[PDB]
């Protein structure tokens, strides 16, 4: 009833899924109900980039024009002239939610279909990739185009940072971009205790969608892998990162 009383407090659905992957012990609130993944899905398109190249392939330049950057692209605009290699474009996708840089990636793992195949092969027949930039933003509710669910989430992010998707190498840029996100300060972060480290990837989109996923690492102990999924009912709605942060503090409360 915490998390129902967040619901009631800020107008709002909510989606939790948390796992100890030290004790298998769960924490879940709606958490097969299907929201916009938003930005949440750059962390799994560079999980299947890692998968398809070596470090060194991520050398690669690409080359991108004015037609290449959408609504929100503070990396990419700055670097049309030079163009950016994959592993700079993977930095500005994790750590500036840079949505040109998300699109270029999608664009060289072979697009929306191309990433939602390798995200069955990996054991996810929940996240529905199919639009790029601008367009996978518009989500009515009830249409599963462009949606997961917190359970889904949670357990794909596992699957790439904590387990054997990748190799330790690859696992460690993952795990060092989204430990070193600079958009989530609001939300995960600030339902967990100061030292502790998270890596995380946020999202946002209509009817107020605001989403957080993360991997938690207590000081000693096996880390807690954390989706916070929120909607609204209005297209135009506001959302409140204090909704994240407040729904983090209950499943750390429900798991220490
Ligand atoms: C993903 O969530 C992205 N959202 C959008 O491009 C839709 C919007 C544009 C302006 C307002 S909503 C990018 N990520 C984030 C984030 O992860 O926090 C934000 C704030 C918007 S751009």
């Amino acid at each position: 009833d915490d998390f129902a009383k967040l619901e009631e407090q800020f107008d709002a659905k909510l989606g939790i899924f948390a796992l100890d992957t030290g004790t298998n012990r769960t924490v879940a609130y709606r958490p097969d109900e299907r929201f916009a993944f938003a930005s949440t899905i750059k962390a799994l398109t560079v999980g299947v980039l890692l998968q398809q190249k070596s470090i060194e392939d991520l050398n690669q330049r690409i080359t991108y024009t004015r037609d290449d950057l959408v609504n929100y692209n503070p990396i990419t605009e700055k670097h049309v002239d030079t163009g950016m290699t994959l592993k700079e474009l993977a930095d500005a996708s994790l750590r500036y939610s840079d949505n040109a840089a998300q699109n270029l990636i999608l664009k060289q793992i072979g697009g929306p279909e191309s990433l939602k195949k390798e995200l069955r092969k990996i054991g996810d027949e929940v996240t529905n990739p199919e639009r790029f930039y601008p367009e996978l933003n518009e989500v009515n509710p009830g249409e599963t185009q462009d949606t997961s669910t917190a359970r889904a989430l949670v357990t794909s992010l596992r699957a790439f940072a904590l387990e054997d998707k990748l190799p330790s190498e690859k696992r460690e840029l993952l795990i060092d971009w989204m430990k070193r996100n600079t958009t989530g300060d609001a939300l995960i972060r600030a339902g967990v205790p100061d030292g502790w480290e998270v890596a995380d990837k946020t999202g946002a989109a209509s009817y107020g969608t605001r989403n957080d996923i993360a991997i938690i690492w207590p000081p000693k102990g096996d880390p807690v892998v954390l989706a916070v999924l929120s909607s609204r009912d209005k297209k135009d709605a506001k959302y409140d990162d204090k909704l994240i942060a407040e729904a983090t503090k209950v499943v750390m409360k429900a798991l220490n």
